């Protein structure tokens, strides 16, 4: 519902200026940028087109989370009614549908043709590279640039719209706004080499099967992108989609002796000083030292 | 003929028939693969043929001595939201054929439809946005959001025999006829002529694309089953009911008892086609097809005399004479 959304929005924005005066992210990034740069602005107050433009991000987060959660009926041949109403397809779509037009009507209403563009591209990117996933997974040539570009894709490209898109909406230099463009991009990313991290990590630790793991699943991510560059046994065995018994278990450990989650931590490190250098283009104030601090937090998530 | 009435436009139509195929790109062969399937099955391109007569008439009218790039990338731009519209339209109604191919859905799921789609509605606004005009921006994000709305209502009023005949047109506003307004104001705001002519060029494409679903809800009945591809009364049966429904439900109340059952009882959506055929539901519903063509075509006395003129008022007729 839009009008759920909305209001949670709204509810979480106000503890967040009111904290400041003495899922939530994506708004709070958009709050931030938008007070710091708002702030250098000369504004003495957040624009309607600040306020509206957190409710869009996160109303086209919501849509990519509902439309991407869809299931796939392909090869059936009856009893499709049946699934959809079970799983609520219709609901989903339509849900999704009506929050992606709400957030486009918004955006347009805002006038703001910079960044209707930029936003437009970020959600071809993520329907595109969204159909495109299917055919990567247990892919043990994926590189990682090949990784990085789609953790963009999936995930960082609609946070550095969103903080390019604060500062757009505040009028500062084109160059503070490229800077809060890779501010964005890479705290995306080193959120993104994070969560990754957590799910294998996560996934070496838990008592059962790790069936709906990343890895299980052929999701190469960082940690096992590394790894598979000095393990022959575990790309043999990713490739063999764990079929003999025991194998994830197997391939699990092979990521974990390797260096892998060292160096997919130092990746996320590396991305994250390059967001923490982005904001030196600003002045000190309390929300250029929250968008440090939420650097740091994601990397103490270890 | 289809070809006879679009002579004057024939090249504008060939140049966008040309492009669509790129205009997903070729990167994503899934996605290049799911666009040519809806591109290639045979649309009518009504509304690109719209937007170039209007364009060329509006254009014409305010001393343009060409079509911009804005007027032909508006009418690919408008094609892209239908398609996009279709993709999503099938998905929510489970249809497993559109003109003679299977459905997105049916190749590749459910999600990877989901997915086109929306890459083509992200598309479409980005095209859209690097025409710089913020007046057609918002406009056709008004339209966008009606497409979702009316789907969610539609959806809501599955097998609803209380559903109004004003509810219907609304439904039938958000679902074709709030585009079609859109796309032919938006094709006099690129040619500069004044904001009464927009309005009046926003009411042609309204009444005509009233006039376009109207027609259309009645060959749903009246035309054949292989000229359709699809059996008669395949809205009735998925509780889409429409003018001629809405109106025959006034004179064979049997008709709710059918509807309501969702047509469990067997043959009982014969009977259905059957009880809309005796009431007086298909006369009615073309009057009410004839009404909005005349509006429309009062819409189009703002502008000079012009062959563009006189072909956009030829559609308004060839609508209603349609077997198609
Ligand atoms: N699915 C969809 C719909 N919709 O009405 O279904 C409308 C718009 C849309 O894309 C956008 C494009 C730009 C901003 C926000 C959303 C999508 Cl992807």
């Amino acid at each position: 519902v839009v009008a759920d959304d909305l209001l949670k929005l709204n509810n979480n924005l106000k503890s967040l200026v009111g904290a400041e005066n003495p899922k939530r992210l994506r708004p709070a990034l958009v709050f931030l940028v938008s007070r710091a740069t708002a702030e250098l602005a000369g504004l003495l107050e957040l624009t309607t087109e600040h306020q509206r433009l957190a409710e869009i991000i996160e109303m086209i987060h919501t849509a990519s989370l509902i439309h991407d959660d869809v299931i796939d009926d392909s090869g059936m041949r009856r009893g499709k009614e049946t699934i959809h109403q079970l799983y609520g397809t219709r609901v989903a779509v339509l849900a999704g549908d009506f929050m992606f037009a709400q957030s486009s009507w918004f955006l347009a209403n805002l006038e703001n043709i910079e960044v209707i563009k930029l936003i437009s591209q970020v959600i071809k990117d993520f329907a595109s590279g969204e159909i495109k996933q299917a055919s990567t997974l247990f892919d043990c040539d994926i590189t990682l640039d090949d990784y990085l570009l789609k953790s963009y894709y999936k995930t960082a490209s609609l946070i550095a719209a969103s903080t390019r898109s604060a500062a757009i909406f505040s009028g500062v230099s084109t160059a503070i706004c490229e800077q809060m463009y890779e501010y964005g991009r890479n705290l995306g990313l080193s959120f993104q080499v994070v969560d990754d991290i957590l799910d294998f990590t996560q996934s070496a630790e838990q008592l059962g099967k790790p069936a709906g793991s990343d890895l299980a699943k052929g999701n190469l991510t960082a940690p096992v992108i590394f790894a598979l560059q000095d393990e022959p046994q575990l790309r043999e065995i990713i490739d063999s989609e764990f079929s003999e018994t025991n194998s994830l278990a197997t391939a699990i450990e092979l990521v974990h002796r390797s260096g892998g989650i060292k160096r997919a931590h130092e990746l996320a490190r590396e991305k994250g000083e390059i967001a923490i250098q982005s904001l030196q283009c600003l002045p000190r104030s309390e929300f250029r030292s929250t968008l440090e601090n939420m650097v740091k937090y994601n990397l103490e998530r270890i």
